[PDB]
């Protein structure tokens, strides 16, 4: 049976995940789950936002789902795991859900890397003049193209944007255009176009139709995505994945904002874990899991965050429900 | 009078500059134009696309309008970007992109924002490096810059309505650099006690400007964010035919349309003089003819929404015909 | 009166740092002494090689004389060096470091110099990165901190006799910072009209300095240079053993022996207190009382021409026996 | 035969190169020559100071003999040379001669990269901030620490030192120095020794006999070996090699100079020769040339840089009858 590591993290963590969990068991799928602590709430009981026990966890299981996170000794425990996992490949879809206040028929993926799990990019300040470094590596790049192509391969449209800056930053931003071509070489499957980055943010406000797998470095990813969940909803759907050569942890992308109250939208938490399906083999299950969410989302109730009053209790039954009916 | 140095540059731009002349003239204000050349045609002729003499007038002019510049695909040795070029020679550092709702398809409404950026070269280029396999690209802020495009910026802020700006950055990631950028701008911001001034990470910006563009009026950012902030914002309103911008520096300042030289259809007579006219506006604003700016920008907007429209905004109406409307409504308005 | 912070350190820092006070006291000068605690022991019980209360005590004396720190081998977290700590804190940006002949084996005649290079720290930490199979070390020169450390040689160096100074540099493979650092020194040279100033390659200057080290007096120079410098200089002369030096800022001055810890010695009787002596000698030079300093250097090179000498000398007399003499030298000086 | 390229340069190397060439035709070896033009005077007529032909001619040969050299559109000739060929291996000996002014018993060699046949060290300034860069790779520290290993072995002593500064500068020195030590473990047969370059710089002065190879890094080589010439009679005296993979280049390490009336010596052009002749595998010729050379500083004639007054053509004479006797 497929292991799951589940750390809720902090505040709002603590009700969507366990709402994945359910969405999870009600796929029926053979699942086994192992609770691991992680975040601002673990490091005030334990002095470090990722325990070492953490580690053994995840590393002990198939992929890990993580919930949300809220100081000398403190260090972001999402960007430890990039670090000390080398969770290369950050993954963020942007899909028009059935909900007011988003453009319909989009469905893209960006794909950016996770760049301290080779090295950390240093900022450096001398008297009135401060720099920071804008790394790009051959196999650095190599890697994330790689990781994009499979991803594109994976999908029904085959095509692959590479958005870059080389026009103005010929040596990082050409190394990694030149390298990420290069790699494609051996995906003649996938039909790969070249876009400035400037130009795919506006195509992405124009028509972002235009977009299946979009393949970028560190900053310019960031806006990308951001930009994209403006144009499907918000952060508060957008669900992640962090993925290295040996394993993976999913999170929702917004942060763990209220909580406690229960009127949290677990949708991304739940997203996430259909990423997650997808990415241990089980795609089946990931879209029947997409699809139930879809459906709530569409006709069933509906939490605070959109509009309705639901709780995320009651978000979670009914998409526990309508993936039963599915 | 003022004097205006006009620069048409490639392709279309020897349509649009004379356009956005004539809707100038028909204002009446005392202006002396000054004819100069640059480009890509400039350059084939002359081994420079930014002759000596170009920036002698440049610098005897109050300001200058220049049209656009064509790119080629390949390298071309001794061939270099005319705007990047004066952008550094004369330290135009403030780089100007309003983003603003026109009645045309496609333009949503409720959009009227400019972003600032600075144009670093004016003080450093950021130096690139490739050593083997690795290649590092410096992304850098002084005090000085930052103190600078701040006040540029807060200054354009203080001469809106709205009296608001937003100081968009990524100190929550970059503390050093973006911080430092961060904390200057809000140091200089003392100064304007007017301007409600609030922080915004860059990320945070671009979503905003997605869902609910009308709670920005002026952003200021940093080099790489501003083009890509401005970018999402000429979405919003249709895309980039129509804008403006400007390069303004302490003593003058160089003003154009983002669109480019347009080869394939110069000289046809079917370009859209728009983003060279409304150049033209953010000129006379400059130059501190605001009441001017204001009327050449509703006539600009009458002839957007009732016609004759150029092919661009789905007419069959030429460069010419554009024009000689856009003079007429300016005359009314 | 005034008031000088000891401190003794680690191993014969303890045996060195009392004779050199026991030379001062020898003077009759009012000095009021105020002991501190650094290092390598201070660590092993505080935590920290510079306890706070160190720093306040350093801050409240006109200067202070350091003796020896110990470096072990391996890297102890938590552990940092001293003097390094102090310069950084206190921002002792001149690097003072004198070459000597003294009447001793080894020493060749007809050397008196003295290499200034600046302590970077206390103004910025040169960084280091590595990415992958590359690895980048920073080299930087600001004009701030080039004025301030050519500034500092020009004042020793037109306190000294021959009133003359070098600029050894290398700006003919380095022209941005190498360059910066020349030009800046030349330009706060001309306010040093008393003073003649010549520029020198550095690898140049590093031959010259074993050909005819008579013709320098004070070298002024880059960070990594002046190391390799003042070292070749140190052979010359016998070694380090006997070696003076002093890191001075703007409102106070640390002094200490270039010599070690020496720590499997301490606690014998026989460590050199040479070094420290002469360090105290340098420090009162740096207090104003310039005549009583080279009364102390006078004193030091009658005793090591006529001994007693320590074992490093080839003697066999202790360290209580050569302070002793120093003592006494000095009352007839 | 052996193809050697010679190449007069400037000034002084218009008299030191033939007289070179002499002594190399005295020692009996089937050699051939290809004259060869670069430096300022080549500049001035060519427009170059490295005309392609000459690198062309470079490459046709076994090795090259450089003479010396003295605005816009011209660049030092060795120094494009180093780049363009990739000769990395900086080799410069430091060896005690029979003349005035030379201590004793000093036989050591010198070895540090040349960087730029791999990548060009960038300077860069920000208003009041100027910055350079020092680089320190794996590759290029495993190719010089092996080239330095290689001449080691073939001496004697079986000696080699590791001049570095990674107590300062850990990271990048530090990277320096544990590459060389690997590549060591390849050469048992040479003592390897850890030296800071400080504590090299005073033992160079002190006691330079214990040294025989000395290995490091880009700017410290120049000022040891500075310090070594100034130990053994200055510049003046001193060969040098630049050695890559496929050829190398040697010339005086002194510039171009005087020069026209015939008083330059040849020494450090008749040792560079000598140097070649070894990188050719004739070391027997090469110790006979450099016997022939310290045989005429000690009792034959002397020119003027010598307290002597004898010509560069009388000096050359000497050596050559005085290696035909040998």
């Amino acid at each position: 049976a497929y292991r799951i590591c589940l750390i809720e993290g902090d505040g709002i963590g603590h009700e969507v995940i366990p709402a994945a969990r359910r969405v999870l068991e009600a796929t029926g799928l053979p699942l086994e789950f192992v609770e691991a602590e992680a975040g601002w709430e673990t490091f005030e009981r334990r002095g470090t936002s990722v325990p070492e026990e953490t580690v053994e966890k995840i590393l002990s299981c198939h992929a890990t789902l993580f919930g949300a996170a809220t100081v000398p000794g403190f260090f972001g425990a999402i960007r430890y795991l990039r670090r000390r996992l080398d969770l290369y490949a950050n993954v963020r879809p942007a899909k028009s859900r059935p909900v007011p206040g988003s453009r319909p028929g989009v469905d893209l993926v960006i794909v950016r890397e996770n760049t301290e799990g080779l090295y950390v990019e240093q900022e450096r300040r001398y008297l009135d003049v401060a720099i920071a470094d804008a790394v790009i590596s051959k196999k650095a790049s190599e890697r994330i193209g790689r990781a994009a192509l499979r991803i594109a391969e994976g999908r029904p449209r085959k095509t692959l944007h590479i958005a870059h800056k080389a026009n103005v930053l010929p040596l990082t931003q050409g190394l990694f255009l030149d390298t990420v071509k290069e790699v494609a070489k051996d995906f003649p499957l996938v039909n790969v176009q070249d876009i400035i980055v400037d130009n795919c943010a506006m195509q992405l406000v124009m028509r972002p139709e235009r977009f299946d797998v979009i393949v970028t470095t560190n900053l310019l990813g960031d806006i990308l995505s951001d930009l994209a969940a403006g144009l499907v909803g918000g952060l508060g759907l957008a669900p992640s994945g962090n993925i290295g050569d040996t394993t993976a942890v999913f999170e929702p992308v917004h942060g763990s904002a209220i909580a406690g109250k229960g009127i949290a939208n677990p949708t991304a938490a739940i997203l996430s874990a259909a990423m997650m399906l997808d990415y241990l083999g089980e795609k089946e299950a990931a879209k029947r899991v997409e699809k139930a969410v879809d459906l709530v989302l569409e006709r069933g109730p509906r939490t605070p965050d959109l509009g309705g009053d639901a709780t995320t209790e009651a978000f979670t039954e009914a998409v526990v429900e309508a993936l039963k009916s599915l």
